[PDB]
């Protein structure tokens, strides 16, 4: 049992909650998290969560695991995939039942070209759900099943409020992620971006493909492997799109008004 | 090219758009039909309507069909099915390009039975999805592919601001259709629902069954196939809910401020 929806009363009034083209945009209060997980659990659904952490970066997994432990996706099964080239720093944090982690060694493209060749392996043939997400970050409140769609990217914190024309979107018409000034529904970050198996699978191919195409053709695209993951997201869209609850930097940024939740934050 | 969407603009500051488990509840100002239109049009689908005109309800037909290809899908791969006792009864009406119907002799279960019979037919391999609707009802404006999705129902225009112990469930825990009275999302209409031909199969298989069981005990569900339409629907919740801009009846309720378009409204 749960509260009755409310026909004639917004979710929100001060924030868009779905696209044009009927995607839900998640932000708190759009939500029932005891029927989402009774949905998912049905299913028993297995989230993937991919990581990297290369160089001085693997001194991030500590909190990014530990605060992961408190917040994603708890009670579903869960699997960290963490991609390093120091696997002995990886620190041995200790995890939920029903939660595992793999290491696994590398090994500008190298997200997008490593997470296609691991997204295709049969070792995931239990995965039900890809979710890909920086290391220099920190989980303070939940990340559960509310995102779990077949395609979906998080709105860039810097970005929420700009107008297109003000997207750091590539601009040059020789490179594959090219988007004239007048297309473009949002901006999302490469911090945070997931989905089925199947459409990550889809969506990081397709990078990984374009960056190749644009190395063969002497250019590198203003924002990496995110101006071709909005390149992608324009003409794929995504299934559900994520507030800026999801990715967020607290110290530029503070906690405005249209913010309830702070879920997953950057660590200076 | 098409407006960019708002992100601090809500769609609507009056009505619910999202449900609390992230289905998408359809009204006017939800949707950019420019970008629907592109995304089924690139998978060209094609989309069933059955109607059922018994005995007297052939007199709709006429008006129905008329309407339909007005406003139904326009510019999409439609299929009438449309199933009755009176073969030449149905009216020759011309249709749009790309628009089929065909007659299905016949042949309170009926509607279930016969939807679950035919929607697991070989015949259907290249329809989508399916839309089951009454037929003594008009199209006054646009009904598109921003209803497609794998199950969707309608706010039944009677009760959408209702409070749930009013809703018109079966309560008789002796009948299959029974739902609690501390339980239950929304009332949905019996005229009105539809899906992907699969989810059509499990839907309708599932109120007919229900409807054999309650048979066999000697019991009638109070509003026959709608009861065990709202039983399902609570249990296998939709992934898109349509306002009642898609079931409308002016006579009886008019024009309110929270309709902005009448779709498909009752004929006297
Ligand atoms: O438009 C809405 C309003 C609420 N909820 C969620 O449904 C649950 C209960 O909502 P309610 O506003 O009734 O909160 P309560 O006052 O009972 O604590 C919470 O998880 C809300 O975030 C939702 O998904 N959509
Ligand atoms: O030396 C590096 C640089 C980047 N990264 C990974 O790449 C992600 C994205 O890089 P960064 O945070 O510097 O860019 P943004 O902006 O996202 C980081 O979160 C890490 O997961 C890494 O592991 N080592
Ligand atoms: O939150 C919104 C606002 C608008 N639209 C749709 O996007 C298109 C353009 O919207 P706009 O409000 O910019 O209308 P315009 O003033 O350009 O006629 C129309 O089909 C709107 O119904 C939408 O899907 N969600
Ligand atoms: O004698 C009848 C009674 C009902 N119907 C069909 O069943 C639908 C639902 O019946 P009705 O409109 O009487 O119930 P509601 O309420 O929906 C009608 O729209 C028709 O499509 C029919 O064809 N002949
Ligand atoms: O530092 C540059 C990087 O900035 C972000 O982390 C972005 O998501 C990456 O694709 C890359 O452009
Ligand atoms: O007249 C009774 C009928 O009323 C509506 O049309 C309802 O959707 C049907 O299931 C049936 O109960
Ligand atoms: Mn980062
Ligand atoms: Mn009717």
């Amino acid at each position: 049992v749960y509260p009755q929806p409310k026909v004639l009363t917004p979710s929100r009034k001060d924030v868009l909650v779905v696209t044009p083209w009927l995607a839900p945009i998640v932000w708190e209060g759009t939500f029932n998290i005891d029927i989402l997980n009774e949905q998912f659990r049905l299913q028993n659904t297995t989230i993937g969560l991919t990581v990297f952490a290369i160089k001085k970066y693997v001194a991030f997994l500590k909190l990014f695991l530990e605060t992961a432990e408190k917040h994603f996706m708890v009670g579903h099964r869960v699997h960290y995939y963490v991609f390093t080239d120091q696997p002995a720093a990886v620190p041995r944090v200790t995890l939920g039942t029903g939660r595992q982690l793999s290491v696994l060694e590398v090994g500008s493209m190298r997200r997008m070209e490593m997470i296609s060749d691991f997204s295709e392996r049969r070792f995931l043939s239990e995965v039900d759900y890809l979710v890909c997400v920086d290391v220099d970050m920190e989980f303070r409140d939940h990340v559960g099943v509310e995102i779990l769609t077949p395609l979906f990217g998080t709105l860039h914190p810097s970005f929420y409020g700009s107008s297109r024309e003000a997207f750091t979107y590539e601009r040059r018409p020789q490179s594959q992620a090219y988007i004239p000034k007048d297309e473009g529904d949002f901006y999302y970050m490469g911090a945070f971006f997931g989905g089925s198996v199947q459409e990550v699978q889809r969506l990081t191919r397709a990078c990984h493909q374009a960056m190749m195409v644009d190395q063969a053709n002497g250019i590198e695209a203003v924002w990496h492997d995110e101006s071709h993951l909005n390149k992608y997201l324009l003409r794929h869209k995504p299934t559900k799109v994520l507030s800026p609850e999801y990715l967020w930097d607290q110290q530029l940024l503070g906690w405005p008004a249209v913010l309830r939740k702070l879920r997953f934050t950057a660590v200076p």
